[PDB]
């Protein structure tokens, strides 16, 4: 009935905002974390150079 | 008014058709967005984790010369 699909479009909808707000929500975490992971990345980078030349100041130094 | 709400009306129905018509664009731009930048963020990981380990091997080489 012509009903039936008001009520059933109206939830659709309602439902649909849900949805959206939470692709909204992990397109935005996902993100934060992205970036957040990349700064591990980074002070991970930096740890290697300055444990390298602790290393080899040690290990070519006769 | 005769044609104002005949008009006004109208105005505002294929502006509502636009609305909608993209919306469906930035849906699927946020399904696109999560998609890579979830993709990425454990490419992202696995980089990390090879860099730690390669920090086990190398503190390891280093603490290994101690009352040597």
């Amino acid at each position: 009935r012509k009903i039936r699909n008001k009520q059933s479009a109206q939830d659709s909808r309602r439902r649909k905002k849900i949805y959206v707000d939470g692709l909204e929500n992990r397109v935005a975490a996902c993100t934060a974390q992205n970036h957040e992971l990349q700064k591990k990345v980074q002070l991970l980078q930096k740890q290697n150079m300055s444990l390298l030349e602790q290393l080899r100041k040690l290990q070519a130094l006769v």
